[PDB]
């Protein structure tokens, strides 16, 4: 009766209040993805417990092992019901778990430290003085690994064999290094963590260029289940009541420090 | 074996080639939903007729006699096997029909002719020198008679009462009266039909502001029909492999004459 939603820590979809050592449970977390949960739990009708995925990772397949893991390896596994994250709607995840109809909309994007000279994934490629990287593990680098574009196979080769490692961690590790690299570190990640970046203080990074691509993310559950439809209704619910929206501008604008 | 496409004429997304009226079939077409249906049912490989749609509409259930007209309602009655359009993903839909994952994302925007003094909805809420409406029985209108946002309630109540009426049968209707009006009035339409028209001579309209919305079209099925899934399927990998960023720009940009 009470459903275990899967979910990352990521700012700003997902963060450790000021006090939380100081509380439990749900009250512990706050966000962007903390208030999606609480709506679509109002809607759903569900008790549900926050559960932080214990890898720290989205959801890759090893390609040796062949075994999930991340938020998506909770749910094909069952040991989560639903996840509720920034959790990126691929093809490949579509084959082992259900997506609601995406909750924002976004596309992978470039962050520079300010004053760094590059305007576009066509400079970092043709250059090799900056050296630029993704967070580990996630579709940003399965998008370059994938990639038949001339410019991301590229960038893709570099990256692959680059030493040492670009590929980070988390995505705060990526932005530090950034922040650290006096302009000859970038970073490729979406463009919702990179437009949340630079409205905060030190306000010394910024996105340059369009995105590379167009794609959502998606509130997911393992496949067959039933509370797939009620969840896909609730999110298109909120997207035409305008919460999403609102949810946006409160985790990311109305707070705005640049 | 033969699945039926239904789908409408609107550009640039189905449009009759030049020569039309000595051709036959799924020749008489062209445009991006037109390759978009060729690239789907190659992937999920189908034979396939195209149908424009009989009565010329999306899809919107009466109130009264509570059946469904339009593209909806071609699969809602079995009468059409898949939809192939710019059909928007919405809540009462959902219901009714399946939708794929979307192919393009997009909003509802403001179209002016050049010149015009409005940059915003508030804009245009406050002020009624300047005429404004929407196409009849689409996801726009609907978006204005429910929304609970004040200045959308506001342009709601004008546009109701309107005489002579502010709901075009059609977008190209919509954009014709822009363009015929001297400026007295602006046209409220998804921002992907703005951004064509804008690229298009006489050139002498744009989009101003941003958009209302966020949300995007699907390729849609009856419900719990076999082909759903396939179509899914192959609708995120051409999106994933870029078909859908070329299409955009082969339909849009790069014959932009603007
Ligand atoms: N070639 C393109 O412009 C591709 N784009 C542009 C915006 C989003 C996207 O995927
Ligand atoms: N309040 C908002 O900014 C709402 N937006 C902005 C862009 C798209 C959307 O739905
Ligand atoms: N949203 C991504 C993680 C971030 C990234 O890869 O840039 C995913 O679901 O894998
Ligand atoms: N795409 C819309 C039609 C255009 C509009 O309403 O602006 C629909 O599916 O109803
Ligand atoms: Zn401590
Ligand atoms: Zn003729």
């Amino acid at each position: 009766r009470t459903i275990v939603v899967t979910t990352i820590l990521e700012s700003p979809y997902v963060m450790y209040k000021k006090n939380h050592e100081q509380l439990e449970g749900n009250e512990r977390y706050e966000g962007y993805c903390v208030d999606l949960a609480y709506e679509i739990a109002k809607h759903v009708r569900i008790k549900y417990k926050l559960s932080i995925v214990g890898d720290g990772k989205y959801g890759a397949r090893d390609p040796e092992t062949k075994i999930w893991n991340g938020m998506v390896g909770e749910l094909v596994y069952g040991r989560a019901d639903i996840a509720v994250a920034p959790l990126t709607i691929t093809l490949v995840r579509e084959e082992v778990i259900d997506f609601s109809k995406p909750f924002m909309s976004l596309g992978i994007s470039i962050m520079i430290k300010k004053g760094t000279p590059i305007e576009s994934a066509e400079d970092l490629a043709k250059q090799t003085e900056i050296a630029y990287g993704t967070l580990d593990s996630g579709s940003t680098k399965e998008f370059f690994r994938r990639s038949k574009i001339a410019v991301y196979e590229k960038m893709w080769s570099y990256m692959k064999s680059a030493e040492p490692s670009v590929f980070t961690k988390t995505t705060a590790d990526g932005v530090a290094r950034v922040r650290k690299s006096k302009g000859k570190f970038a970073f490729l990640l979406e463009s919702t963590m990179n437009e949340y970046i630079e409205q905060r203080k030190p306000c010394d990074t910024m996105k340059v260029g369009g995105n590379l691509d167009s794609k959502g993310y998606g509130v997911a559950t393992p496949k067959g289940s039933a509370l797939g439809t009620p969840v896909n209704l609730a999110v298109l619910k909120l997207s035409e009541q305008g919460i999403l929206d609102k949810l946006k501008n409160k985790w990311w604008y109305d707070k705005g420090e640049c």
